[PDB]
């Protein structure tokens, strides 16, 4: 059902079955899906496609010409009734594509909250992306991709399937990630190679000094040893229990499949 | 005319003149002009333009934001009514751009069968793309590009005007392909450079254990002999009267004008 | 007001306010905003969105899927009335976005005249675009970047945020410029570096024999001379009164910020 205060302009095409909630607005030449829940507040600009069984929550701003929910590009999918979930107040630039999972890959293609999609950005079936995320223009991820809080991807940048992009992680423009990038790390190159951490995005975010000198040591444990990973790991372990925010090195390594970028 | 078991939207624009096949479908805000050919089952999902004198074949799919036949890029191009072919069964997804020939190109911009066309992929004028190829997200043809069957252009790539690209191919995502791509190779980087066989891609196909072998051997002969292309095209020649799937090669040479990637 | 001699069809969106001139075409599903001025002869194709404060001159021609005068991408702009001013006979292809100024940039976005926007070229906020350029597909404009006259940007190319592109530069395709690229030079790479002078730019646009040679010399005093460019400055300076075309160095020096690629 479509909320009494939600706007749904003359030219658009909401289709039965589609809950659209209060203050919602739809502009021009949008078509709504009959599986399809807006949120309240969230504004389609004109020209969007919204279809498949996707939710998209509240006061998101969605730009012309993106499409959202839609078929995916896995040969593998057959037209099976899989999902989209969107959070709320995402910015949704123009042409952006987010489509739907697979049955083989879960079943859904996960956004959060607060993310800022550039032009373009593709997240394909599958992808999980956290909350405060920035993908920049053409940024391109492949199938089952995770994109962790806060994470950055920079324009005309490719992340290869089944990829982990750690939580505070910015990855440059014109790269191509073809490994896993623990938290915190700075990434650059094709293929991409890690560059130390992310020292600015951490003082921006509220990050104290303590904090970042150990999640520095972390880094140094993983990349300047000169040890294995599985003889760091329980070293990065001990170091967690004085500073919390190394943990997210830990759940990181039990996620990760691909193996790091080096 | 349009047949009398096609679907046309109210708000699509069939201009008169333009031929619409049985049970094809032209969905919401579409526009088709009077030159335009659309065959039996092929449907136009939503803010598809169609035009040119372009004809489309049997049962494709072609996705929202899509420019079909539209007037190419090249500054030489004045207005003249050159054209697009495409064939069947191909997936053509968002924001796809397929333009025109050019008079001096030979007029002619062509699409086979049975292609994935993924988002943002563009074909450009005088293009000839052949069957079963796939063309990844922003995958990008200059002017007069042969992509040939089952080759494979990776995410983010751009291929040079006149460059051939072999059947068989695959280009990694992220590439720059400066000159010709033999039949069956790995190509990579920027500008790209060979690296090998695509052995798996031709098992998966029915290849032979034996066909594989003999392009292995003629790849090496191309690369790893360390004798001129004109010195090995008549022992690659010897090695076809014996493997078939070997002719590839000298049918490839004689369309080449760019050189080889090495 | 709309003149009595432009076209604007029924299914198009053209809110009361707007400024179009005489022989200007406004297309299918397009929409047009009430501070926009769009010049005598002006074409939008059709499903194009130009907003905002916005300003387009006589005979361009914009292609579907566009969108000018955007709210841009800037974290930092809040919705302030900010300024897009577009010239005369450029040709805006598919897809392209062309975003509004920032207060804290300038409040503009400029595009001059005779310019071929190929296919998702993207213009961002606070951006300066001369005359007689050419933005190939996918390139990508950061903010408050400078393209000179008759500049080339290659396909897949971005250039970050601040640069200036100098006047008859020919940047490469698949590139990355992050410094800022004195007039009249090729640059290729990611980050881009020079390659000499553009010769055959400057060939085609009627430049002497005597003006390449002494721009040839200026390139060699800036990259060849091992000497600081404070150093080279003034010899650019005397170089440029026996030969004006030199002066572009120094115009250019004084605007540069970024430093030189290398
Ligand atoms: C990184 C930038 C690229 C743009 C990213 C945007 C694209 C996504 O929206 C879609 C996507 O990533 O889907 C793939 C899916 O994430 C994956 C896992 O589920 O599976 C697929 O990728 P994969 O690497 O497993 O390819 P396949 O094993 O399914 O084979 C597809 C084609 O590749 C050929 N091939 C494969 C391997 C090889 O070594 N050589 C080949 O030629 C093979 O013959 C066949 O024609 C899926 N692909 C296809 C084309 O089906
Ligand atoms: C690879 C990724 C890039 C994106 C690919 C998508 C673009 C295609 O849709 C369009 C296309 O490829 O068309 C070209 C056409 O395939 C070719 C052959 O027919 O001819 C043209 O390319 P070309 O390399 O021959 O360029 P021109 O010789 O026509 O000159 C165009 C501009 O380049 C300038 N130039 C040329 C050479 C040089 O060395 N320096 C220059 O500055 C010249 O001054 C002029 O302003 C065509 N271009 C233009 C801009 O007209
Ligand atoms: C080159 C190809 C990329 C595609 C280009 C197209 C994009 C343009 O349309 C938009 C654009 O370029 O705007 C930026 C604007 O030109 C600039 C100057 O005015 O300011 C901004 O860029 P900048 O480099 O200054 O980034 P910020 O300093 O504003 O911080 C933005 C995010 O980066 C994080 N960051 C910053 C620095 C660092 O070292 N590590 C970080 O994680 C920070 O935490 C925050 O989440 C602007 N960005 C954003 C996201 O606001």
């Amino acid at each position: 059902m479509i909320d009494k205060s939600a706007f749904v302009h003359p030219t658009a095409i909401v289709e039965e079955g589609a809950s659209i909630g209060a203050n919602a607005h739809i502009g021009p030449f949008c078509i709504v899906g009959p599986h399809v829940e807006i949120g309240e507040g969230t504004v389609l600009k004109s020209h969007v496609v919204v279809n498949g069984h996707t939710k998209i929550g509240r006061d998101n701003e969605i730009y012309q010409f993106a499409s959202i929910g839609e078929v995916n590009q896995d040969l593998k999918y057959a037209g099976e009734p899989t999902r989209v979930e969107i959070g709320d107040r995402n910015r949704i630039r123009e042409s952006v594509t987010i489509h739907r999972g697979t049955v083989q890959g879960g079943g859904l293609t996960k956004v959060g909250s607060d993310n800022l999609l550039m032009i373009n950005a593709h997240i394909a079936h599958d992808c999980t992306v956290g909350n405060r995320c920035i993908l920049a223009n053409n940024a391109t991820l492949a199938g089952h991709v995770s994109v962790d809080d806060f994470a950055i991807i920079g324009g005309m940048t490719a992340v290869h399937q089944f990829c982990i992009i750690g939580a505070h992680v910015m990855v440059g423009g014109c790269s191509g990630v073809a490994q896993d990038v623990p938290p915190y790390v700075i990434a650059q190159g094709n293929h991409a190679t890690p560059f130390g951490v992310n020292i600015e995005g951490l003082k921006r975010r509220g990050f104290s000094r303590e904090a970042i000198t150990a999640i520095r040591n972390a880094y140094k444990l993983i990349y300047r040893s000169g040890k294995t990973l599985d003889e760091v790991k329980p070293e990065i372990a001990e170091l967690a229990e004085t500073y919390p925010e190394v943990k997210a090195f830990t759940d990181f390594f039990a996620r990760s499949t691909r193996g790091l970028i080096r």
